[PDB]
Formats: structure tokens, sequence, C-alpha cells
């Protein structure tokens, strides 16, 4: 017995990715129980529900709490405890097809192993972004379908983009505000610094069309004069056209949109094991 007692509130997706975890989940609490954690569940049942019952535990007096879903569950979590005093720490565990922030922390697709890392008690603190008055964890893209993968088929929008003191203000066929990046890169992302990765892709022609996607096949899309890789604090995207956007790989809403990466803001629980490159400070 090393530590005093905890509280722990496991919010889960009974119907994500295999779906295995609610068959899991007694397990689960009894390892979590071994470890000092007074654990209790929350099962969602629609979208929407993990951002309340996540802000519900902010009254509730818990020392983490754990994330058993996609990154949809992961999105709705963050949301629900963003920016309010006395944060729990995050425990991550990836219930979805795809994980891509858990990936980028390297959280292991095992649930018992996910708990390890959890009941290890490691954890790192991951810069979010704030989107007008909601957030995210992965990225955030615009651009309008005509009348990287998709590129073609974007249409060339004017757009003005501030970012820090500086502005773009042109056509464009796509905006990107990563902040994970293993959806894919940018050579030097940092988890850890404060900074979006902005890319823009400019108006361009068949040929530069063609130019861009050969680069993008191996990684070296930000070598061409009409991709712009720019990294910044604060950045506000409007237009007079309309776009949509697209918020953690889900619709998200429209233009005006006025981004802030809130440095190092949520503490989530990372392998002590091994060595992260997306981040400067591992001193987990």
């Amino acid at each position: 017995s090393h530590m005093m007692r905890k509280r722990a509130r496991i919010i889960y997706n009974p119907t994500s990715g295999k779906e295995q975890f609610k068959r899991e989940l007694p397990d689960a609490l009894i390892k979590l129980e071994k470890a000092g954690y007074e654990t209790s569940a929350y099962a969602t049942e629609k979208i929407g529900d993990a951002t309340l019952e996540a802000e519900r535990a902010m009254h509730e007096n818990y020392d983490v709490l754990i994330a058993a879903g996609g990154d949809g569950t992961l999105n709705e979590v963050v949301n629900g405890i963003a920016e309010k005093p006395n944060r729990p720490k995050l425990g991550v565990i990836p219930m979805g097809t795809v994980n891509d922030f858990g990936r980028a922390l390297h959280i292991p697709n095992d649930i018992m192993g996910a708990l390890d890392v959890i009941i290890e008690g490691h954890s790192t603190k991951v810069d979010i972004g704030k989107m007008n008055n909601r957030y995210f964890i992965n990225l955030a893209a615009g651009g309008q379908l005509t009348q990287f993968e998709m590129l073609p088929q974007m249409k060339a929008v004017d757009l003005r983009i501030e970012y820090d003191g500086n502005v773009f203000q042109g056509e464009a066929l796509l905006f990107f505000l990563g902040l994970t990046n293993s959806m894919k890169l940018v050579p030097d992302a940092k988890l850890d610094d404060g900074y979006f990765t902005l890319i823009i892709v400019e108006k361009s022609n068949l040929a530069e069309l063609g130019h861009i996607m050969t680069l993008a096949s191996r990684g070296e899309h930000t070598k061409h004069p009409k991709v712009i890789y720019e990294k910044a604090k604060a950045i506000n995207i409007s237009s007079f056209t309309d776009l949509q956007l697209n918020v953690d790989g889900e619709y998200g809403g429209k233009l005006p949109a006025n981004f802030l990466n809130l440095e190092r803001h949520i503490d989530v629980f990372a392998p002590n094991d091994i060595v992260n490159e997306e981040l400067i400070n591992n001193d987990h």
C-alpha cells in the first residue's frame, strides 16, 4: 500500500471500435481498485454524453478521468474539463477504430497495457486548441468542395488568415491547423510547444496539383512554394464565401473561426518506458 486512496471515473463508449471494453470493465475496475483508485464508470449513449459527464465530474473531486473510446470520446471529455480549475489527470484507453491522439502519445492499444500506463502515474502536458468557444486535440481543416487526398476536390476560395502578427490574404484550396500529426507530417512538429502547425495550400493549376500530390506521397509537400508552413499560437480565419470546417475528424461548423493554442494545457498519463520525438519535455 504505497499511496493514499484516490478517486477515478471511467467515461466509456460501449459501442466503440471492437466494443470489447464493456466486457472487460469488471477486470479494469479490479485492477484500478488494487492500485488504490475508488473507481466508478459512466456509459455514454449519444454524442455529447461524454462532455456532459465530464462537466458533472468536475464537481466531484476525481484524481483521474479515464476516457475509453475513440478520438471523439476523448475530444468530448477534454471539452468538458478544458479551462476549468482543478482538472483531473486524463487517462486514455484507445477503444476506437482509429486513435490518433493515443498513437501520438504511444498509448498501448491493449486495455491492460493502457491501464498499466495510468496506474504507473507518469504524465505529460499537451497543448490543446480552442476554436471559438469549443476545444480540439488533433486537427482542424477547412475548404470548399467543388460545385491531402481530398485536395483535387477543393475549389479555390478567397480567405484571410491572421496568424499571430502576420496576414495571409488570397485564394486557397485548404488550410490545416494541426496539434498532433499522426492521423502524415510536418518534419519538426511538437505536441509541447504551444504552436499549431499551420498549413495553407494556395490556389494552384493542374500541374502544381500533380506536383504537390507527388511530393505529398513521400513526405515532401512542405517543399512546394504553394504550400505554406508556419507555426502560430493565435490564428483567426474569415472569408466572404462559406467554408466547411472539420474538427478532430468530424464536421465542426463553419467560419469565421478564432483559434488559440492552449500551451501544455492537459495532463495525460503517458509511458515512462518510451521516448516521444514530438515532445520538448520528457521529464516523465
